[PDB]
DNA sequence: TTGTAAACTAGCCA
DNA sequence: ATGGCTAGTTTACA
DNA sequence: TTGTAAACTAGCCA
DNA sequence: ATGGCTAGTTTACA
């Protein structure tokens, strides 16, 4: 692996004493949301207050790694957010609530409410002087878009030339199983909306932490962009599959 | 006015007691989100505990007005959001966390976070046998997107051929003041999406509650698909658009 | 054009 | 306090 | 084709 | 403690 890649398949909440304090740059976490999927193991078979007070204790090891500047985005579900992100509240202050649009909607059968189609990312910091770069996530317009949106009160704004700020709802597909990008995790995030997170919050260079880095989506959006990453995944398999994508840019 | 269609000029807080308990199918609700708007008042300089504590209260009074059938969307920003979803799954079930993606973004000028494009909705329930009715707000298809859906095994399918549940993430555009719909109101919500939650939640000659329904939206929504209205408004203005929206149908 | 899986069925009845 | 019936659920990748 | 407003700047300094 | 000044922010209505 490169220099800064460290992926240890160990628990995170028994290895992160070895972590040193202050000495992360962002936090991206993708942890169990509480909705009883099988990662080879019963992280998200979880529920209710149990979970709740699981992510605390992960939490509260977490955030005293995070240097004055840290940032940090959380992934969770509706049916956890607001008990998750009040929490965080009192340990943090938060800068966005992203909203992830996944487009292909969750199934089932229901009838009886509307559909899953959106997680909830929280992004905190440690305080006022959090680091944000927001011109490497910056979406510029194509041509035909740019025209359509040019009027001469716009013409030279850094929105229009550059590009457009992502706004706090991220409209983006869920990977397919037969995406080039997929591999054989359960729940694998895109690199489109890990990468835009990495680009925006952590210091070219800085050291990045997943505590459940899973495939390793958060090591390969650290590897491109020129990121030092930690992440630790308990299952062996994704831990590999992890290696190989990261050793094959 | 038509009939069923109730409007007063009114503290909903102080008039709550003329309101019979277990007498409310839906509750529509958009308080103020403690922004520093100006409605012609002060309801919406209210900030943090201040905020919150007025935010309980109402909900303490709006809350025993519901029957056991009833529901109640709450608007609010993610800036509360936590705090408000969390009081209330002490009180109600939530069913859904609705995003209104508002495609516009909100104006400012800054780049040390992502811009706000989304308002956070509550749906919370009284009970488990609370009324929901998908029919009436499933969104058929055209000729060309069904062409792109269908499969064999996906015809005879009610989301195919009736049409799809709209989903936890509504993408409806904010108003353009030039906009048909447009009223003077500083943040009137489209018909959309308050005639969806009145369409789905409120058996057709339900009655809603709109405790700030401002310039009258959830009126127009109640009158055009049947249902009986009660709403309150402390500005006189709006309380006067109100009426001109109900009386132009 | 088409197969197919993707973080988030549920209400009855027994 | 608990299963197992049912009708029932979208999009976009290859 | 173009004007324009829409629930959610932010740090600095005289 | 307080404006004011700055660089700065998108879509989709008409
Ligand atoms: N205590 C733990 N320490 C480290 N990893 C854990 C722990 N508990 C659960 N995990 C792993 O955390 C992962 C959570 C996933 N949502 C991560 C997904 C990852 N972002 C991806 O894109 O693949 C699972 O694969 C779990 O196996
Ligand atoms: N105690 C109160 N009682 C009744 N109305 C209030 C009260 N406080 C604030 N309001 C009004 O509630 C409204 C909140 C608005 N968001 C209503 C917008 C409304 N949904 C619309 O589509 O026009 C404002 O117009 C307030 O003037």
């Amino acid at each position: 692996l490169p220099s800064g890649i460290e992926l240890h398949n160990r628990d995170f909440l028994t290895d992160a004493a070895h972590l040193p304090d202050a000495s992360i740059d962002l936090i991206v976490a993708d942890p169990p949301y509480g909705l009883g999927k099988d990662y080879g193991n019963d992280s998200d078979k979880r529920s209710g207050d149990d979970f709740l007070a699981w992510t605390r204790e992960w939490l509260e090891l977490a955030i005293p790694k995070l240097k004055p500047s840290g940032s940090m985005y959380i992934f969770c579900t509706w049916q956890y957010a607001p008990e998750i992100f009040s929490f965080l509240k009192t340990q943090l202050t938060m800068v966005n609530e992203i909203i992830w649009d996944r487009r292909v909607p969750s199934m089932g059968g229901t009838t009886r409410r509307f559909t899953s189609v959106h997680d909830n990312i929280g992004f905190f910091a440690v305080s006022r002087a959090y680091y944000f770069d927001l011109d490497p996530v910056r979406i510029p317009y194509d041509a035909d878009t740019k025209k359509a949106r040019s009027r001469k009160l716009f013409e030279g704004s850094k929105w229009l030339e550059m590009g457009y700020n992502p706004k706090d709802v991220w409209s983006v597909s869920r990977l397919h199983r037969q995406h080039a990008e997929r591999v054989d995790h359960p729940t694998q995030k895109p690199l489109e909306i890990i990468e835009r997170m990495v680009l925006a919050s952590c210091p070219p260079g800085g050291r990045v932490l997943d505590p459940f880095m899973g495939s390793g989506t958060t090591a390969v959006a650290c590897a491109r962009q020129g990121r030092d990453f930690v992440g630790y995944e308990i299952n062996e398999s994704y831990c590999a599959i992890a290696h190989e994508r990261v050793n094959a840019l």
